[PDB]
């Protein structure tokens, strides 16, 4: 007999939920059956209790059940995502989005989950829109984008319409909660690999556990400067997910010859400014922004490689860095973006 | 100040800065807080164990918005008798007994809501929803008054709706005893959680109230007769924690299933029974808790001594029942409501 008093009482008593209770709660939320007060109580109570991977996996599972799927047999088994929680409070250029373009241009299929800004000046979806990319495509056309261009963009609101009730509560309360983890865990194309940024150092291991449960090949990353990306200003903590297990690592870009950057060198502006930064990087502009893009693209390619049990960490990184740099240098990334824009205008 | 700031601080398991709880409660009380924000705050403040300063700020804001009683209508030595819940039967009866002994009582509550159970008083025929002027008249003429929370705290309705929707106890469950709009300086205040009882005692200490904050060691939000109780004795701005055993005053041990309150109609029947002289564990616990309230009343003077105060309180409580004064006071309270 599941109910809000039972579930919220258990959480406020600092107890983990019984199997299925988080799922019940999320389903009530997704079906419009939860009062805003109940949604907010649930999100906050779970956050302060400390969510488990089982619980977060249940929430993401329910979201994915209610999402619009892509058509059968349209997502390659090795497709990758590059996406983060956001909420790092830094307002950088759109590193995941730029990395995603480069990854696809290197020949790794990318189905990117994304959304507009929550607290920053310009989100991934905002910047793509400013570049002339269509962010408004449904399942069939995203599938066609992936096949024809090598990248698809799943705009979260378009694929998760039933999340509107939760999204409203999240905006109202402002404080980050367990809900802030869900975007990266609920790509509707269900790619099995990705580079997944987490702004909240204390919740990254839980995100990794969710991916581990799905047997995804993922690097969950938190820059030690607070970025929900692999950073160039310092080390990053990586929760490496492979073969159903999570391994905690610290990553230093200096190990691959990257010079240290300052965080203000990665600072972003409005959608137009960040669109300009994308163009500059894909056009061959050298500097800190390119370095961060290449590093993150490489990370995603490493995750992709980890779909094979044969993959080795250092060779994977060297290969990833080589491929990412080459995809920019040959013009492949610049061309792929142009083709992506042309594709959307030809619909 | 902001919701992101305050909620973020709480989710980080940090005590709030001076004034932040007050800001939040003020937003809630002015109708400026969305239900999601009300709920987030209530939950966060509960899970980040609230401090006396914080609870005091919440209660303060609430009282700053409340309708007061008219000037000089609340006696300086008026008392409250109430529990936070987890015993409306016990506190209702004890209140009548205390008033019948000649200690002015002013209660505050809602229908089972800043202190549920006013349904029992209604089941007995008492008009619970009176404005400030008439509560004042009731106090003077009958010796007891009841401040109906929706009437005196109309701005709380937004919070009240949220509490019902989430349906789990929160920090707001502590506010009833701390937001009596008559602002009695004394009382017997029950609390079902030991840790939170101490917090409530700190709030009362800050107001220089003379109160006994009581928690049965069996979990009851009243002085129990099934075992010992913890009392936080508040007087002179300081708190003394005590273990109390009513066996010392000759009270037999009862079982918990004999004392627990039921619904309004059941509660009402029990009131009539006890006020009419029915002996047993329920009477004992009423007498004990009535005596506690009288002891708190006595503590408004610096020259009150613990055991002699208890012995007087118990004699006064017993006599108020046994003479029929308690029964008659209830009848006069019912008559009052009809005579208006
Ligand atoms: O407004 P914030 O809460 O700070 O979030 C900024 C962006 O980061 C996340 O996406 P993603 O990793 O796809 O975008 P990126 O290209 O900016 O890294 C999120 O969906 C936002 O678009
Ligand atoms: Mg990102
Ligand atoms: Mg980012």
């Amino acid at each position: 007999v599941p109910s809000w008093p039972q579930i919220l009482g258990r959480l406020t008593d600092n107890r983990d939920l019984a199997r299925g209770q988080a799922a019940w709660a999320m389903d009530q939320i997704m079906t419009g059956n939860a009062r805003p007060a109940q949604i907010a109580a649930f999100a906050v109570a779970m956050t302060m209790k400390a969510p488990t991977a089982d619980e977060v996996g249940e929430l993401a599972g329910v979201m994915l059940s209610h999402a619009h799927p892509l058509p059968a047999d349209t997502v390659p088994d090795d497709a990758v995502d590059v996406v983060g929680t956001g909420g790092d409070g830094v307002n950088t250029v759109n590193l995941s989005t730029m990395a995603a373009i480069v990854v696809a241009a290197a020949g790794v299929p990318v189905v990117k989950h994304g959304a507009r800004a929550a607290s920053s000046l310009s989100g991934g979806a905002d910047t793509l829109e400013a570049l002339g990319v269509r962010i408004d495509l449904g399942p069939d056309l995203v599938a066609r984008s992936l096949a024809e261009v090598g990248i698809g963009f799943c705009f979260a609101p378009r694929f998760h319409p039933s999340y509107r009730h939760a999204a409203a509560v999240r905006r109202e309360i402002g404080v980050p909660t367990v809900f802030n983890l869900l975007g990266p865990l609920t790509n509707p194309a269900r790619p099995r690999a990705g580079l997944i940024g987490c702004a909240f150092a204390d919740l990254a291991e839980v995100m990794a556990g969710v991916f581990a449960a799905r047997r995804s090949s993922v690097l969950v990353v938190h820059g030690d400067d607070g970025l929900d990306e692999l950073t160039t200003t310092t080390t990053s903590t990586i929760w490496r997910v492979a073969a159903g297990s999570v391994d905690k690592l610290t990553f230093d870009p200096a190990g691959f010859g990257f010079a240290r950057a300052q965080l203000d060198q990665l600072a972003g502006g409005d959608a137009q400014a960040n669109a300009a930064a994308v163009r500059a990087v894909l056009g061959g502009a050298r500097g800190p922004v390119r370095d961060a893009v290449v590093l993150n693209a490489a990370g995603a390619i490493v995750a992709h490689a980890g779909l094979s049990s044969r993959a080795e960490w250092l060779p994977a990184w060297e290969e990833g860095l080589r491929r990412a740099s080459a995809a920019i240098d040959t013009g492949a990334a610049e061309q792929l973006l142009a083709r992506w824009v042309r594709f959307g205008r030809q619909i």
